[PDB]
């Protein structure tokens, strides 16, 4: 079936787990189709086997590093001629942020992966990274419609590029998606001809359809206020109020929300590295460059999240492995639990490229500006399960596995601060 794996690192595993080499190094690999935010071609192309026939690369113009002549070698020169580039020119303040791998094998088989890392050496090896791996698919006529397939095809169509239509989508269309009939493909696109991001996801959650309500987000960046005049966070003031029914599509005052959360027993979580977690990371601040929360300008926004919603959670120092310590992860997860043993059984879980920003998600009235993509596990969509099951990789079969500890621990309000890259 589909499985989450923890990306091996050159630093953390010196002498379950996956490498780009496992994904691309297979002798039976015929073609890869790739989507990423950043490409370091000499890092990436060394991952492949000589047998590969085609590598179609979808990327943002200006993010594909070519190989320098002095870095070239005869092997790489061979793989380079197999590469086809599809460059997307993004508007300002917009990112092609999707990570996606579509592999085609000798015998007509297909496999899809959603790695959390971009295809660069340092980002791959320094922060913790995960990879979602699809079950094995086969080129073959299709039976019944598969929501995952249909959504993927919508997503591909939303680029409005002939190269994607012809080189990618036609190929995807030939694959039978039956093994993915339980799961959902959730995406953001800037296309105005296709609904996506938060608005679409909210609607999907409504359609798919007292206790404490836990809502957890793990994100590598945290956006600023949705509003210039008031402190309003995407997770606390919009997404959670929508998911819970506190609000419906046509933002509440902070204090109203705080009373609503108390009355409905809503618990918000955001997992983001503390300043101190870098001290107890084995490569120290080496992975810190990829964790962006710029809260020194509007301090009351930070304090509202930290003190009023008490939203921030950190790793359990007692549960982490020696070799990885408290190194943060660049994966993103959004999950809901309805109840220590919290998050082991979920109502739903989204694993995605999308960070907690309005640029990734859009709002009710604004479309996303990014391309993003992820996979949704929902309890009401499974067959042989009641809930989505989830475990931590820190203890290493469940539906989902996460790089953070379970449980996560509240920030100590006397001591802990969110890592501020400034």
């Amino acid at each position: 079936g589909a499985v989450f794996k923890l990306m091996k690192s050159d630093f953390y595993e010196r002498e379950d787990m996956i490498t780009l080499k496992d994904i691309f190094g297979t002798e039976t690999l015929k073609r890869s189709i790739l989507f990423s935010f950043q490409y370091e071609l000499d890092f990436l192309l060394r991952q492949f086997h000589q047998n590969v026939e085609n590598i179609t690369i979808v990327g943002q113009k200006g993010t594909i590093m070519p190989i320098e002549a002095r870095a070239m070698d005869a092997t790489l020169a061979v793989i380079l001629k197999k590469v086809k580039l599809i460059e997307i020119t993004m508007p300002p303040f917009a990112s092609h942020h999707t990570k996606l791998i579509i592999n085609f094998y000798d015998n007509g088989e297909c496999k899809i992966f959603l790695p959390s890392n971009n295809f660069t050496s340092m980002e791959t090896n320094l922060p913790q990274q995960v990879c979602w791996c699809s079950p094995l698919l086969k080129i073959g006529k299709e039976g019944l419609p598969v929501p995952f397939k249909r959504s993927l095809i919508e997503y591909l169509n939303s680029y409005h590029l002939k190269d994607i239509d012809e080189l990618i989508t036609k190929s995807v269309e030939e694959v039978n998606f039956a093994p993915l009939s339980e799961l959902e493909f959730v995406y953001s696109t800037p296309s105005k001809f296709q609904s996506s991001g938060l608005l679409s996801f909210y609607n999907k959650l409504e359609k798919l359809s007292d206790t404490a309500k836990h809502y957890l987000c793990q994100t590598s960046s945290i956006g600023t206020s949705l509003s210039r005049a008031r402190d309003e966070n995407l997770w606390t003031h919009l997404m959670i109020p929508l998911f819970t029914g506190i609000m419906s599509p046509p933002i509440l005052p902070t204090n109203s929300l705080i009373n609503e959360y108390s009355q409905r027993k809503i618990k918000p979580y955001i997992i983001f590295p503390t300043e101190q977690e870098f001290v107890t990371s084995p490569l120290k601040w080496s992975s810190s460059g990829w964790f962006h929360f710029q809260y020194l300008q509007k301090k009351s926004y930070y304090e509202m999240l930290r003190n009023k919603f008490k939203v921030f959670y950190k790793q359990d120092p007692a549960m982490v492995t020696r070799r990885r310590g408290t190194t943060p992860a660049r994966s993103k997860f959004y999950m809901h639990c309805a109840t220590s043993q919290v998050f082991k059984e979920l109502e739903w879980c989204l694993y995605t490229s999308a960070n907690l920003s309005q640029t990734a998600w859009g709002t009710v009235s604004r479309k996303p500006r990014n391309y993003e993509a992820g996979v949704l596990y929902h309890s009401r969509r499974l067959a042989n399960t009641r809930k989505v099951t989830c475990r931590t990789f820190t203890r290493d079969p469940t539906h989902v596995a996460v790089p953070f500890t379970l449980p996560v621990i509240p920030y100590d309000l006397a001591e802990d601060e969110c890592f501020c890259l400034a």
